[PDB]
């Protein structure tokens, strides 16, 4: 309760975890001369945002990106030395007297478009209470600050006034400022205080910060309006202090079930995300090999669905097997055509009053050799298509397993069909082996059927079963060879590095859960 509530949240923010989560914070919101510098000042007892963690000394540090420097007179040209150098720059002090409280200080407001998205960008989380600082002789209705804070904060449930400067209030209107402080003006869960600091004038002397300590205390109890204030507790820097840390302890605390319950689901949100992105790549030489296996497997078992008609397809299209089947029907209609046409041919011959018709029935039946060469061609390329539109599924973020699939695909496609041709083509060599117009016509149709059932049984024999074998022993065979898979497991670097990233988020979350466990 004491500390460890805010070390807590801290070591969260020096995860670097803030990106991915909302951590509980005082944001400190600046004016133009709201003087809020001079009021850390008296915090702290010594532009991208700062974070101020506070801890109180018996026994009796700057940091930014990843460098740090250790001593408190020296800390002024620290600073200013960091920034040259949106990001955070944490610092830690430790004395007697200051306060335990981790505040955070963004840019005053006043290339100023950015600096109220910076603002808003911490102030609107629910997990952020806005503590506003604004000069007391101004009306607080036409304040910048309070006007963002009210922006976000519509209820004035996680805002808190800060008066300054309550030296330079008109006279006659010293009652505003106390109806202000008192909360009658806008309403403040969280409340009002008002305070008094180091003005211009003693800037410029620099006189002890300390001896400023003692000179808010005697102008609130001397102050004829202000001092029913300090009796109330809502005056001076100590107290100031003290209702912070107060405060930043009570949200704290309000706020870790709602913390819990929020990392939970995005650890979920990066966990989903992360698994469209495929996994790592196994250092080890035989997961190596196992991975690439597997991989294997798949694209085996897609093209097997090809070489079955099994495989799982669109509402509209049809399965490759299909498609060569419609060839198919194709083909046995050229010989149709070509069975009658040669017997309109024949009897062309013979009333035109034997081996000179032998002959012409062996030319009806050698015309159909390119009709079948062509589908031959004609099918090849469609599996050809399907086997790299497989390849493509299969091997798109390895692209050198895709060459190296593309390169067998059209390897083997070469092969085969030239072996599918050899035989159409000698098919066709081997088939040279009113009684007579009968004889030479029956001679035609075992001839036609012969060729209608080879032909495809051949083409698909070739083109679709033996390709498909060959591919896959092909690809199988990329396992046994070792010093290739840093070469074939090779993938894009696009979703290579969008798959680190995540990686290094879900990593930052999860030590975050850790700690958070560890602290009840």
């Amino acid at each position: 309760k004491v500390r460890p509530c805010i070390d807590l949240i801290d070591s969260l923010r020096a995860l670097g975890v803030e990106q991915d989560l909302a951590l509980p914070a005082i944001a400190v919101i600046g004016d133009q001369s709201s003087g809020k510098s001079s009021v850390l000042e008296a915090l702290s007892g010594v532009r991208c945002p700062l974070v101020l963690k506070l801890k109180k000394l018996n026994e009796d540090k700057v940091s930014y990106q990843d460098y740090e420097i250790e001593i408190a007179s020296e800390v002024e040209k620290e600073i200013n030395k960091a920034q040259n150098a949106h990001e955070l720059i944490t610092l830690e002090i430790s004395s007697r007297d200051v306060p335990d409280l981790t505040l955070i200080d963004l840019p005053g407001i006043t290339i100023g478009y950015k600096i109220k998205t910076l603002i808003k960008k911490y102030i609107q989380r629910q997990e952020t209470i806005s503590l506003v600082v604004v000069p007391s002789n101004v009306d607080i209705a036409t304040t910048e600050a309070l006007s963002m804070a009210q922006e976000v904060d519509p209820e004035g449930d996680r805002t808190i006034g800060i008066l300054t400067k309550p030296d330079l209030v008109d006279k006659g209107t010293e009652d505003k400022v106390v109806d202000v402080v008192r909360n009658l003006v806008f309403h403040l869960k969280k409340g009002y205080m008002i305070v008094k600091c180091r003005g211009q004038q003693e800037i410029q002397d620099q006189l002890s910060l300390s001896e400023a300590l003692q000179r808010e205390k005697i102008f609130f109890e001397n102050h004829p309006y202000f001092r029913d204030l300090l009796e109330e507790g809502k005056a001076t820097v100590p107290c100031l202090a003290e209702k912070l840390t107060s405060e930043l302890i009570t949200h704290i605390c309000k706020s870790l079930p709602l913390l819990e319950n929020q990392i939970k689901e995005t650890h979920q949100r990066i966990t989903e995300e992360l698994q469209k992105y495929g996994v790592d790549i196994p250092e080890d030489e035989n997961e190596k090999m196992f991975f690439l296996s597997d991989k294997i497997n798949a694209f085996n078992q897609d093209i097997t669905a090809l070489m079955q008609g099994e495989e799982t397809v669109g509402e509209e299209d049809i399965r490759l097997f299909t498609r060569l089947r419609h060839e198919f029907h194709k083909w046995s209609t050229i010989i149709e055509n070509n069975f009658q046409e040669g017997h309109k041919i024949l009897s062309r011959k013979i009333q035109k009053f034997y081996r000179t018709f032998e002959t012409i029935v062996k030319q009806q039946i050698k015309a159909l050799e390119e009709p079948a060469v062509d589908m031959l061609h004609t099918v090849t390329d469609m599996v050809r298509l399907a086997f790299t539109d497989v390849s493509i599924k299969n091997f798109e973020e390895f692209f050198n397993l895709h060459r190296t699939a593309k390169s067998k695909i059209e390897d083997i496609r070469a092969e085969q069909e030239r072996e599918g041709e050899k035989l159409i083509r000698l098919h066709f060599q081997d088939e040279q082996i009113e009684e007579i117009f009968q004889h030479l016509m029956a001679y035609h149709q075992e001839a036609s059927k012969r060729i209608s059932s080879h032909i495809p049984l051949i083409i698909q024999f070739f083109m679709l079963q033996t390709y498909g074998q060959q591919l896959q022993s092909a690809m199988s065979q990329l396992s046994q060879d070792k010093d290739t898979y840093s070469w074939l497991l090779k993938e894009r670097s696009d979703t290579s590095d969008k798959r680190k990233f995540l990686k290094e988020r879900l990593a930052r979350l999860t030590q975050a859960r850790r700690r958070l466990a560890q602290f009840p």
